[PDB]
């Protein structure tokens, strides 16, 4: 099975040693096709990139969610929270069981007017611009989803848009989430020359901990009832082992779920914006359909759900730009992928989804056009082509969450302002652990339709 370029015995790893690595194994995926193995210094993947083998590795009875390295690195501050637990660590059933209902559709109706606070206020920082001015929407999608996540998360205001250096947390976090991808490349750790750095990152950890974990001892001191996720893992008892989360735990759901709803979601808006610019039909259709929903104030939980053209959009950025690319899993036995490749019990696969979501057989030759009406009907895509979310029981538990928060903003965006590529902008992805167009830049003329 084929594999990319090696350097001696740092092997592929130095392929990885890139501003954007998903986009560098992407080219690779369309070089050596459907599956090429990765190795690193001690490590062993194999990079899917077809529907035909991530259909069978989505196979739950066969293979399981695995921590990437990404995720363990990033283990170090999320714990065992839902994201970078193991499937077989009691602590992610736990959670998922007491978690699963604050993440419903029905639970959306609860988050949706917090939502809205914060849809409101990117809203009205748009309508405040002076003409000529424009958005760095990146920027302003991570303000949105990451005060809408504090605001649904527990109750808390980063009051991101009244700020242009971020909250202290998301300094910290963000600069975590650093140290762990550049730790991807570190060949001798404990070097001292990385002493500050580890130090930065202990600092970073330290930092986000605390200031959790006094709005956990907040909440549960002065006993007050929200309707966000904190209270439910408060008040939440898994059915099965019958326990609550403790507190180490919540926080690193907290925290977990504070990142999910980052650059994660942001990205998602971000390339759904993009999108629209650069396809203006695409922009008017889902403009006219927000015009048509939204037709109260502020919107209401049910038009949100009837947005079905911007959740098209928001399925068809995510189709060309998943913001998590990539979900990592191992044979829980020893198989055969696709009938071709024998893998053994805890091999490794990663699923390069922008790749998956590439896949001609699947949605045919244009699959780099933006075209969200690919999506008019789930039906029509077939079993695990579009795996944005992730797959099965490991799947994103926020999916609806990010859907509803982005269909809403979006919805409202398009409501409230045309829009304009100003400056014509080339898609630059900056990658983190997550994707995002860097240096997106739209002026948003205001439609004069008040709030
Ligand atoms: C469009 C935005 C989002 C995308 C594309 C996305 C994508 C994904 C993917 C692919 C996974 C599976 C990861 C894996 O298997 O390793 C996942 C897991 C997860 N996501 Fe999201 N996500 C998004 C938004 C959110 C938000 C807003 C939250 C906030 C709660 C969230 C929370 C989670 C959690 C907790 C997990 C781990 C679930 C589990 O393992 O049980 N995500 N996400
Ligand atoms: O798999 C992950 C973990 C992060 C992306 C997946 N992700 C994000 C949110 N949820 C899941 N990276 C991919 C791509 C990558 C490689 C090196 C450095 C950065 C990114 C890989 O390992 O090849
Ligand atoms: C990479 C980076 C961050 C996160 C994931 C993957 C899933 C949870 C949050």
């Amino acid at each position: 099975m084929p594999q990319p370029k090696t350097f001696g015995e740092l092997k592929n790893l130095p392929l990885l040693n890139t501003d954007k690595p998903v986009q560098a194994l992407m080219k690779i995926a369309d070089e050596l096709g459907e599956i090429f193995k990765f190795e690193a210094p001690g490590r062993v993947t194999r990079y899917l990139s077809s529907q035909r083998l991530i259909k069978e590795a989505c196979d739950e009875s066969r293979f399981d969610k695995n921590l990437s390295q990404a995720l363990k690195f990033v283990r170090d501050f999320c714990g065992d929270g839902l994201a970078t637990s193991w499937t077989h660590e009691k602590n992610w059933k736990k959670a998922h069981n007491i978690l699963l209902p604050s993440f419903s559709q029905q639970a959306m109706k609860g988050y949706h007017a917090m939502m809205v606070d914060i849809a409101v206020q990117l809203v009205q920082k748009w309508e405040r611009l002076n003409a000529d001015e424009h958005i760095e929407v990146p920027e302003d999608m991570t303000r949105l989803t990451l005060d809408t996540i504090g605001l649904c998360g527990f109750n808390y205001r980063f009051n991101s848009f009244y700020r242009d250096q971020p909250h202290p947390f998301i300094t910290s976090m963000v600069r975590a989430m650093d140290e762990a991808m550049n730790k991807l490349q570190r060949a001798n750790p404990d070097d001292p020359a990385y002493d500050e750095n580890k130090r930065q990152f202990q600092e970073d950890i330290k930092v986000m901990n605390d200031l959790v974990d006094k709005i956990i001892a907040d909440r549960k001191a002065s006993g007050e009832q929200s309707d966000d996720l904190l209270t439910h893992m408060l008040n939440g008892k898994d059915p099965e082992t019958g326990e609550p989360l403790d507190d180490e735990n919540i926080r690193y759901q907290i925290i977990t779920f504070l990142i999910a709803g980052h650059e994660v979601t942001s990205g998602l808006l971000s390339f759904a914006l993009y999108f629209l610019v650069k396809n203006p039909h695409v922009l008017q259709k889902a403009a006219e359909e927000a015009a048509r929903v939204l037709v109260d104030p502020v919107p209401s939980y049910k038009q949100v759900k009837q947005l079905k053209y911007v959740g098209m959009v928001l399925n068809e950025a995510l189709r060309l730009w998943p913001t998590a690319p990539a979900f990592s899993l191992y044979a829980k036995e020893d198989t055969v992928l696709g009938g071709e490749y024998p893998l053994e019990k805890g091999d490794e696969l990663m699923v390069l989804i922008p790749q998956l979501h590439r896949d001609k057989t699947i949605w045919g030759d244009d699959v780099e056009e933006f075209r969200p009406e690919r999506f008019e009907n789930p039906s029509a895509i077939p079993q695990h082509a579009f795996k944005p979310f992730g797959n099965g029981q490991r799947a994103c538990i926020g999916q609806q969450f990010a859907l509803h928060e982005a269909t809403l903003v979006l919805g409202m965006m398009l409501k409230h302002f045309d829009f304009e590529d100003h400056t014509n902008y080339e898609l630059d992805i900056k990658e983190t652990l997550t994707l995002k167009p860097e240096g997106f830049v739209v002026k948003a003329k205001s439609k004069k339709i008040p709030l």
